[PDB]
């Protein structure tokens, strides 16, 4: 399935997911994927986005992530949209 090595990944947000990232603590330029993690997944929590369906209509995450919706159980799906507001070092 996933593999733990993908949470070693080290990545450069782009412009809109280093602002999300800053809105809850985010201090660099270059992450691990586990930090970036992290920080979305507390940002979707502080926001009550979530409480499976994480809701993002109205939200600059929504725009990052081009969907109004997702789940939280489907993870490979969640890789691919944070991976199009980053690049990996
Ligand atoms: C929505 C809450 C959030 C969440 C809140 C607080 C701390 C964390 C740390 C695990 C990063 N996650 N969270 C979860 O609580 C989990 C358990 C949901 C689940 O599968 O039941 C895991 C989820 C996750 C973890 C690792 C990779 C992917 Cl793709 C998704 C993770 C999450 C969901 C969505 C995003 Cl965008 C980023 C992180």
């Amino acid at each position: 399935q996933i593999p733990a090595s993908e949470q070693e990944t080290l990545v450069r947000p782009k412009p809109l997911l280093l602002k999300l990232l800053k809105s809850v603590g985010a201090q660099k330029d270059t992450y691990t994927m586990k930090e970036v993690l992290f920080y979305l997944g507390q940002y979707i929590m502080t926001k009550r986005l979530y409480d499976h369906i994480v809701y993002c209509s109205n939200d600059l995450l929504g725009d990052l992530f081009g969907v109004p919706s997702f789940s939280v159980k489907e993870h490979r799906k969640i890789y691919t949209m944070i991976y199009r507001n980053l690049v990996v070092v």
